[PDB]
């Protein structure tokens, strides 16, 4: 969608893009570009939404990155 308030992602957007997370844990190198093509989006905007998604699940019961 353009011509409308929906710069960066949207509804729609997120909606498949959630749908690939429970599908396909993370996109590969080829595949992230290929979704970023498919369904309209940077292969950039792409992986940082593929990281915040990760990243809420470790955050979820404090940040266990380095946690030792």
């Amino acid at each position: 969608m353009r011509r409308k308030r929906r710069v960066l992602f949207s509804q729609a957007q997120v909606y498949e893009l959630e749908r690939r997370f429970k599908q396909q844990k993370y996109l590969s190198a080829p595949e992230r570009e290929h979704l970023a093509s498919m369904i309209h989006l940077t292969p950039t905007q792409v992986k940082i939404w593929f990281q915040n998604h990760r990243y809420k699940m470790k955050r979820q019961a404090k940040d266990k990155a380095a946690q030792q």
